[PDB]
DNA sequence: CATTAGA
DNA sequence: TCTAATG
């Protein structure tokens, strides 16, 4: 966490140097295990050799933990940091639809600058089109103050179209969080569940409502059950606009809020440890439903949930509030 | 790990 | 259809 520090993140950077600037999954994949296992190991490593000994631990990384506590430094670590057709593809990257894929090609072609990105709009899909669009509102963080503002309206018009939706606001927000990347909003309705053969325009009426009163701005993409798009609160009386920003909405069945939702309002380590525990409470928990065990090794059969407290009885455990959800 | 875009 | 990018 600390004593292995430096090891596990020189270790980091190197793998996910491989993965974006290289095509090299797997040396990709090598400093990831290893950097995993080091990072569970207890003492301090003291060397290569030491190191060395644990699974994953190739005399390839080991060479490089040695230079790395001898010097505090990498060449390799060096020469990256440095390489401009390396740092480039780290930076086009940041935009909200750019990916390595893309990084790589952008480049190659010569576009290694968001102004490049500009000039070549044309080159660009729609998403990309939008994320350079707002580039700067996309990596702004949202003030819990605005993230109320928001909220108060999804709802107001969720409820304004049909009175039988249900909303939340999943997320770091539900858990209290001072500030958040992007709003998260799970959607179900009663007409809507496992079976019942969907219901696109459930998700498509509150997509058009948002857009109606403005609030939406923009589709990243709009699926039968995901949105993914932009908004933006209405800029008062002027002198001060409001950032645009990244939301979305997806629908739920019925018969599986609860554990979705429970899942989505995290932490991700709350997660796992309420996941870790309903195991040995006899179940099974994922994002969507909650399954008794069976002795034989496995089994199925998804318990009835109307709220995030049955999930709680369930595994018998104590309501733990979005405030706390923290780990 | 599952959903959408694109080509 | 596969392959990319976001989650
Ligand atoms: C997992 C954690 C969340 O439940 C969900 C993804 O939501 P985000 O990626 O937006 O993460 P957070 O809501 O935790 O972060 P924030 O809103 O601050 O961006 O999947
Ligand atoms: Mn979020
Ligand atoms: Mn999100
Ligand atoms: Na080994
Ligand atoms: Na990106």
């Amino acid at each position: 966490e600390t004593l292995n520090g430096g090891i596990t993140d020189m270790l980091t950077e190197l793998a996910n140097f491989e993965k974006n600037v290289s095509q090299a999954i797997h040396k990709y994949n090598a400093y990831r295990k290893a950097a995993s296992v080091i990072a569970k190991y207890p003492h301090k490593i003291k060397s290569g050799a030491e190191a060395k000994k644990l699974p994953g631990v190739g005399t390839k990384i080991a060479e490089k933990i040695d230079e790395f506590l001898a010097t505090g430094k990498l060449r390799k670590l060096e020469k990256i940091r440095q390489d401009d057709t390396s740092s480039s593809i780290n930076f086009l990257t940041r935009v909200s639809g750019i990916g390595p894929s893309a990084a790589r090609k952008f480049v190659d072609e010569g576009i290694k600058t968001l102004e490049d990105l500009r000039k070549n709009e044309d080159k660009l899909n729609h998403h990309q089109r939008i994320g350079l669009k707002y580039f700067g509102d996309f990596e702004k963080r949202i003030p819990r103050e605005e993230m109320l503002q928001m909220q108060d309206i999804v709802l107001n018009e969720v409820k304004k179209v049909d009175s039988e939706y249900i909303a939340t606001v999943c997320g770091s927000f539900r858990r209290g969080a001072e500030s958040s990347g992007d709003m998260d909003v799970l959607l179900t309705h009663p007409s809507f569940t496992s079976e019942s053969t969907k219901q696109p325009k459930l998700l498509h009426q509150v997509v058009e409502q948002l857009q109606k009163v403005h609030f939406i701005t923009d589709t990243l993409s709009k699926g039968e059950t995901k949105f993914m798009g932009v908004c933006q609160l209405p800029s008062k009386n002027d002198e001060k606009e409001y950032p645009h920003r990244r939301i979305d909405i997806r629908l739920i069945p019925k018969d599986q809020y609860y554990c979705g939702v429970l899942y989505f309002t995290g932490s991700d380590i709350f997660n796992k440890n309420m996941r870790a525990h309903a195991l040995e409470k006899g179940f099974t928990i994922n994002e969507y439903t909650i399954r008794p065990l069976g002795v034989t090794g496995v089994a199925g059969e998804p318990l009835p949930v109307d709220s995030e407290k049955d999930i709680f009885d369930y595994i018998q455990w104590k309501y733990r509030e979005p405030k706390d959800r923290s780990e």
